[PDB]
């Protein structure tokens, strides 16, 4: 794993090399300390940020990158076993350039979306709904390699911090832009496509009214399919296995319980 | 009040000898550092799930129990006196077989209206409603006692910690569950029955519109009284000294300012 | 600058002496450590509640300013630059005496609009809308002073704690209280007059629909205008550059899309 680890440190710091200066910064910003994974996250995609300057190397980003993995295969080790979690973190290291190029595009959807943003800078440094998509994106890796422990504890860390509340199971698209964030609720079988914007309180998820009864039934698609271009607005609640299309926006405080098509405002 | 303590946690490790397989773990958990209260109960009533397994013994549960015990005294001292301290944590340690018991049924009903979970594990180690009840089944007997304090700020520790807003003077029977949580406030004067299933942004509770005037009467009863098998959705307001009946489904967004009459859904 | 805090200090140190009896306490409260700014605003504003009683002299006020004063500063200058930080902070400190006033009326506004609140104590010591109001009140100055990285720091550190989501550039008068406060977002260019009663999930803010296009206009009034004497129900999205006039009630989840005339109720 450690030859693994060098490999996918060096192309992520030729990546950093080459990002735009929109991505980088001389600045030596207050130093932070927030939970583990976002932690070591932040620092392997956005060293600039949360690194001194005098610090970063490629050696460094390794260095970080082995950190996250030891912690991560440790957690996954102890709700599943240690082969499961091997093939896990493998995975989530194959993943970990894809995830920083998308990244990269969330950024660009949160200033583009957000008039209060002055710089990238700023949303990568402090951004809720930011720091909770980094998280994330690693989460869902987890997720797709059939973990259903730990990818759901890390993101209850995200829960916490942020009060964004998204399953690791949600399949989410580039270009991704959660503002203010508090009360959103991302179901574990939603799926979301590129450039969605959504605010406070949205939940894209499902109800379950009780039938006594007792026990319901486990997974299955329960929760919305979003298209591109979807704008949710402030409050609004989209519930069950129902497809939202295309350039649709939806207005404050909607209760959607059904198909939307593309190309519409609803209100 | 030692005597006292080693009787307590004689009963709740004989309970935990007794529970069923599923409350109980022979893996060694990921150690997390969480505010005091919680930090201490998740180990008193779930050792299997926050303590290395070498280490569960009695004579650990005890340990444990007293420094949570004197971490209780001293904030009841604080805020009132050392007399008053001494008979609430001792309410306290009488309920707490009864709290244990309640708790189990409030995981029952968590796994049972989530298809999202994949065993009580993962509901006892990360599920925000569950911490919150965790602390909450505390704060209330110390609200019992009178103390009007402490149990205020033990409860705001949760409500940083999971957006889940619970008065200490709410009333809540078992088999409980919030899903997703952030954004539920219960109020002061709030009664709940067994088995309700609560979703994000649900009020139970009160709103006062300024009468300058300038300073309302205190307390009284002033939020809802809720029946059993009551499941209340995403968004739902429901405000007042009313009466909601049993098995009454609350549909999304709902803003509710009237009694709603038992086995009916409202939308 | 250390002649200005001995200044400012002792200044504070006469209005802590002349506070009526409510403002203070004999009581030793128990530590907590909670984020910077507001670990240091707490026991500067308030420290008979933040303090040992045998620390409280001037001295150790002055002590932490001093440190906060510190700490802001090295903050200010990582994002901007000396000099900006020099006069940025001058003018927090100018303002500290101003907005302890304001702060002992935002006090008196939550006891009078909550019948939960036993006395001024428990505010100070807890109440969520109160921690972000502290902070609030000087990450403006900050904003007012041209800032535009920090203060927004600041605030999401706040965001974090409370999940309130107060825009450092909003203006907000005294006797304001945010009652439960999560999903509360208060926008950059939002202004609030004296006398606001805020619930939780009360959005004062913007929504952007996606002009594909791209990169939306940056800054500009945007957010709402609210007059004095103005509650904001549970769940209410006002939205947009619009005016809400002064003595106006909003009922639970409204949604307000254009100007609201003074002396009114809306449901």
């Amino acid at each position: 794993m450690d030859n693994y680890i060098y490999s996918i440190a060096h192309q992520l710091y030729e990546m950093y090399l080459q990002d735009e200066d929109a991505f980088h910064s001389k600045r030596d910003y207050p130093h932070k300390k927030v939970f583990t994974e976002l932690q070591k996250l932040r620092k392997i995609f956005f060293p600039d940020f949360f690194m001194k300057h005098q610090k970063i190397t490629e050696s460094h980003i390794a260095s970080e990158l082995t950190k996250l993995v030891d912690y991560i295969k440790d957690s996954v080790t102890a709700y599943n076993d240690e082969l499961f979690a091997h093939q896990c973190v493998m995975a989530i290291l194959e993943k970990l350039p894809s995830i920083k190029r998308t990244l990269k595009t969330d950024l660009i959807a949160a200033y583009a979306g957000d008039p209060a943003a002055p710089g990238l800078s700023l949303i990568i440094r402090c951004y809720p709904g930011f720091q909770a998509v980094i998280v994330y994106r690693i989460a869902h890796v987890l997720y797709e390699c059939g973990e259903r422990y730990y990818c759901r504890e890390m993101m209850e860390s995200v829960h916490s911090y942020t009060s964004i509340d998204i399953h690791p199971g949600a399949s989410i698209k580039g270009h991704f832009f959660i503002d203010h964030g508090v009360g959103v609720v991302i179901g574990e079988t939603a799926i979301i496509g590129e450039w969605c914007r959504i605010y406070q309180s949205v939940t894209l998820g499902a109800m379950h009214f009780q039938e006594e009864g007792g026990v319901i039934k486990r997974g299955t698609k329960r929760h919305p399919t979003v298209g591109d271009y979807v704008t949710i607005g402030t409050g609004a609640k989209v519930l069950g296995n129902i497809i939202v299309g295309s350039h649709v926006r939806i207005g404050a405080n909607c209760w959607i319980d059904r198909d939307v098509d593309s190309n519409q405002t609803v209100y």
